[PDB]
């Protein structure tokens, strides 16, 4: 079975790290920090990595039951799986699938249904993923809410993410920090089973990022969110499971109107993209442009500069 | 001719095409008593999108645009933009903007906004009543009820993220939303246009097979059932594959890969919906790894074995 990538434009696709559309392509240097996202991680031959799962709507969602931290508006969620089955902390993954993979304050809504009569309720909620009590790998996360009384115990509860916040009395855009992983088991613990950090290895190359802008809900947040693979590429590679014939797939970004190649890039087998560029650059692309797999190449292939 | 197929995905791995939430189960029931004409999750087997259907699972029931405050209230009117912030064209031959809600109800979510000059941001609880006289997305305007009369700015990018549905608990429980009642997309006293057709089983002993989710509820006692005709992933897959239909009916088998055995067969109609041989309302009991597989194109006389 021949390898390929989807015929989808950037704007037709979805971020693999938050449930929002892609907007644009960005490249920049990343040697000064660690790029190790856990969502949007998949090999070209269809092996899921990190905390990656298949639907974009489940990314940064939580489900479980909640208990009230009395004397506060905070609730502890005992996590369940997406289908309400028991969450198993012994599974060899860093955290439940779809767990946020950055340190920040994610605002959304906590909803709940009472099983017996079908009464429902929803409240503004924020999860601080840098919190000592953010421990999704252990099965527990804390939400700050706008109620101290309305949520019931032992009832199905869901967090739907909306956006991110920042404290405007402090330096603008200082949070979130999209490249800082949470400590998934809480303070003084070490992460396990992580998808590896990524970096270009070839001289003159940089990572190519698939970029969105997260909604902001308060203050002056850094809303940039870069994934290594569109969620649709994760979905497609998982479906196709085409064997990799080398460690590097050469892709051309093509303008279907002219048939002209705008740029070429390397799709690495372990699931990220590099380009030949030095410096920060927002790519200018025609909106109907798309990626096309042309050939498997060896470890010595030099990309045309873009 | 490119061979037809459906994705190897379990039900729980897939997504509702009518609200941005996972599928939970398969359901069949009679539908002769009401009109089944959803506009999201509509696609032919050879990949032609229909109704208000588009490819993004996360854009379903989202709105983007700019907002104007309705003086003397906590309500805002959104002037709609396209999903990529381009101008919305009301003359396009579609029922409404792609992804527009396709049922009458009160959808609660959050309106968020960024001020372009300094990156200041804001978010507020918001509800859109899709049965409202001023729900007119086809014309490019929708009204949102919020918890502020002052915080949103004009001429700034504003997004509605859907969360769930509400109901008025002082009235008969589960009386809303009404998932099979289409909104009036151009507002009060208007007629919808360019609709994907209503669907019904035609064959004796057959019913629609529905891909079912439960919408989150945010207040009251809502009817949270939400049935789509196709998983969003099947829309995405047919769009990509564009495999020609060789007849009007694709026979599918629902298979348990753990055992290699067929649990039931069903018909995937070319115009994009599924029927099974069953009478009455029934939640299907399926193994967790079960999935659909294409068997062959059949003629108009093929009879399904009872489900
Ligand atoms: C949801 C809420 O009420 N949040 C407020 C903050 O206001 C939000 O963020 C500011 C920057 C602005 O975008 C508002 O539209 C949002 O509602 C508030 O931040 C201060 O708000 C004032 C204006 O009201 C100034 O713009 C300051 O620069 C902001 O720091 C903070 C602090 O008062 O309180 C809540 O978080
Ligand atoms: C968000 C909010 O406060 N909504 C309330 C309604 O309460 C919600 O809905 C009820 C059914 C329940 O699930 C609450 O936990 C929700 O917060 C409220 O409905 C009444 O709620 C009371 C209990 O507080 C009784 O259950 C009544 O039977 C419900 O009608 C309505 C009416 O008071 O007000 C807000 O919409």
């Amino acid at each position: 079975k021949p390898f390929s990538v989807p015929v989808l434009t950037v704007e037709e696709m979805t971020n693999s790290r938050f449930p929002i559309p892609l907007e644009k392509l960005f490249t920049g240097p990343s040697s000064a920090f660690v790029v190790q996202p856990q969502n949007g991680r998949c090999t070209t031959d269809g092996v899921l990595l990190g905390t990656t799962q298949l639907s974009p709507v489940n990314i940064c969602t939580f489900r479980g039951d909640v208990t009230h931290i009395t004397g506060s508006r905070n609730y502890t969620m005992n996590l369940a799986s997406q289908n309400w089955n028991d969450y198993d902390p012994t599974e060899e993954i860093p955290a439940p699938l779809g767990t946020p993979d950055f340190v920040g304050k994610i605002q959304g809504v906590l909803t709940q249904t009472t099983r017996t009569d079908g009464s429902t309720r929803g409240h503004k909620a924020t999860v601080y993923t840098g919190s000592a009590d953010f421990a999704p790998k252990l099965g527990r996360v804390q939400f700050e809410t706008d109620t101290d009384r309305d949520f019931e115990a032992n009832q199905n509860t869901k967090f739907t993410p909306v956006g991110v916040i920042q404290d405007g009395g402090t330096t603008h855009r200082n949070e979130p920090q999209q490249w800082v992983l949470p400590s998934y088991s809480g303070r003084n613990t070490h992460n396990v089973h992580l998808a590896p950090a990524v970096a270009p290895t070839f001289p003159g190359e940089q990572l190519l990022f698939f970029r969105s802008t997260m909604p902001g809900c308060s203050g002056y947040p850094n809303m940039d969110l870069d994934c290594l693979l569109p969620q649709e590429w994760v979905q497609y590679f998982y479906q196709e499971a085409a064997p990799a014939q080398s460690d590097v797939a050469l892709l051309r970004f093509v303008n279907p109107d002219t048939g002209r190649v705008l740029f070429e890039c390397k799709l690495h087998k372990s699931g990220y993209v590099t380009v030949a560029h030095t410096g920060q650059h927002d790519l200018v692309i025609p909106p109907n442009g798309y990626f096309r797999f042309d050939s498997w190449v060896n470890q010595f292939y030099t990309l045309a500069p873009m």
